[PDB]
């Protein structure tokens, strides 16, 4: 067999195996406080049809609305501040789910938007990081050479690796503070934004309507986004983008 | 100024200025509709309300069990099943939210999981769409020799843009069969699902219990979310790749030449 065709089936066995092992972690971690908060849930919606005379009927008109008034609860989603900040997530991919176009219209000109848009973004990202890597490679030659000189491949991967963790901490600390969370759900509000995975469960500019009423705020919050996924792109950009080029330059060496 | 400075900051001021005219046409097209449906929904609370004798701590007690209540209301989100499909949606970026982790535990397993995962799903994707890529201009070449050869980028580009618009077709044929949504629903699904962008107002497998009684539909869907994603990535590596090494090619002619 290739080399190529060894690599391509190796990733191919070792994403399903991550896959298989990750499904039985996440089970053995999820499933019970799931199956507990279900019946922990059916009572207190028990008690409550009991407690203001409501039928099954009753409820399920009472669901409908509380459901739909959901994404109106943060308030205005949609005006300059919310479809920027939407904008956001559409071109970067983390795409919250906190707004979605609610209409035809803004569901086609969305996916028209992602398809020029993401390209775009990703280009963009991987420029700037590459700048941020060479300023990088640059300052610590000066630092080397000034102190009492050649950056290696470590030294970048080092200084690469605490660029994020100090991101992401920054971050939790700044998110932890103006939406009101724990250290450790604004961290891991800021993993999950920064690595494009975007769940939608921890959404900045959502509380006290901060999208109309908090400029500084939700200047700040777009800053961070754009500048931490910079930090993050400029790390792959250094790690895995050498990997991906590597398929072809084996059928460029054959 | 240096090609890579220049490059680099038209790509700066091409972002920022897509962001604006983005803002400008969605607040065009969603803004008034979503004052018309939020001042209609603010009318029925308040019916609703007053039917069924209901205060304003009253409705805010019955507020906080049906927004805790809609995980649960897709049916169980976290066995065999339902993990692996949301392993499927940490990994390849989609993360739905349909189903995120409700522990302090299952919240860090998620981060370390992700932070060595998506990196090899990434690499995976590259790796699976350039073989892709590489039979498809084998076979092109077999068939140009065949009929009566070379194999160009502009025949590559066509191939890969009707193998995108292919798959979201079928797709969209599939979801909108057993999810039981429209054609264009279902098409703009499956294009928020292969972008990774993954907003989580459409998520398959979560009508009629389908992760624990429909096993056929769920194979189907695991395969379609990862072959899907490496046709467009195969996609995205044929056109969008060759751009990103660019800004390095560039600095290595620097040193070279000087
Ligand atoms: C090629 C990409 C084409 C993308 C086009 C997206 C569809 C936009 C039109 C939606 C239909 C609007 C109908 C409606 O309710 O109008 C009444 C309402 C009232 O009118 C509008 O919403 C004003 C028209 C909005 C036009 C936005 C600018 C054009 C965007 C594409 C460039
Ligand atoms: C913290 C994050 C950003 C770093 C995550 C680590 C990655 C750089 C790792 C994770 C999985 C790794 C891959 C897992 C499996 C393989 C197959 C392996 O293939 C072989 O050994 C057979 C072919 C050959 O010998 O060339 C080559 C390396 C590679 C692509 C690995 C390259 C490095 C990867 C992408
Ligand atoms: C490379 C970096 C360091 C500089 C990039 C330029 C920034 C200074 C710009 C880019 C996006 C801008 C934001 C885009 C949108 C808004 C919303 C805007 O709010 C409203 O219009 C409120 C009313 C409404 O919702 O319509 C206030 C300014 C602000 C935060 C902008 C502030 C300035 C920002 C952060
Ligand atoms: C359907 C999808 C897969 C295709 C999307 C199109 C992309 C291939 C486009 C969208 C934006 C384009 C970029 C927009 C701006 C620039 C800056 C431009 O820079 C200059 O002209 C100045 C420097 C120089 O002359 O080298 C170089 C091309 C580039 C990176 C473009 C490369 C091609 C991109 C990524
Ligand atoms: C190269 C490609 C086309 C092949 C990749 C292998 C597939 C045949 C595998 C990969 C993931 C597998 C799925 C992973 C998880 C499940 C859930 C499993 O359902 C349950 O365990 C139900 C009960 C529970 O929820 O725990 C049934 C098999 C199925 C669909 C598997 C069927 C076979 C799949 C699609
Ligand atoms: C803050 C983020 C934006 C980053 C943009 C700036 C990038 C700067 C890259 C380094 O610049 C050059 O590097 C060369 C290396 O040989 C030096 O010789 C040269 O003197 C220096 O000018
Ligand atoms: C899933 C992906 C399918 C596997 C990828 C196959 C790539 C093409 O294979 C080789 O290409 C060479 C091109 O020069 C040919 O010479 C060779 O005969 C052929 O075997
Ligand atoms: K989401
Ligand atoms: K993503
Ligand atoms: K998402
Ligand atoms: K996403």
């Amino acid at each position: 067999m290739k080399r190529q065709n060894v690599r391509t089936l190796a990733l191919i066995v070792c994403t399903f195996t991550y896959l298989l092992v990750g499904a039985a972690v996440f089970d053995a971690l999820e499933s019970e406080p799931e199956l507990i908060e279900r019946q922990r849930l059916e009572l207190r919606q028990q008690e409550l049809r009991a407690r203001y005379n409501l039928s099954q009927g009753g409820y399920e008109e009472l669901e409908r609305v509380v459901l739909r008034l959901k994404p109106h609860k943060a308030g205005v989603q949609w005006r300059f501040a919310g479809s920027f900040y939407f904008a956001i997530t559409v071109i970067t991919t983390i795409g919250y789910g906190h707004a979605a176009p609610s209409t035809d219209g803004g569901k086609v000109f969305c996916m028209f938007y992602a398809l020029l848009g993401i390209p775009l973004t990703l280009v963009m990202f991987q420029s700037l990081g590459e700048r941020i890597n060479t300023l990088v490679r640059y300052l610590l030659h000066r630092a080397k050479k000034g102190l009492g000189a050649d950056v290696s491949m470590a030294n970048m991967v080092l200084i690469g690796f605490f660029s994020c963790i100090s991101t992401l901490c920054i971050g939790a600390a700044a998110f932890s503070h103006y939406e009101h969370w724990t250290f450790f759900q604004a961290y891991y509000y800021c993993f999950i934004t920064l690595t494009t995975i975007g769940f939608g469960d921890y959404v900045a500019l959502q509380k006290d309507q901060a999208l109309q009423t908090q400029p500084q705020y939700v200047a700040f919050s777009f800053v961070y986004i754009l500048t931490g996924l910079t930090v993050i792109g400029a790390f792959l950009n250094l790690v895995v983008l050498r990997f991906m080029t590597m398929n072809a330059e084996d059928e460029k060496r054959d």
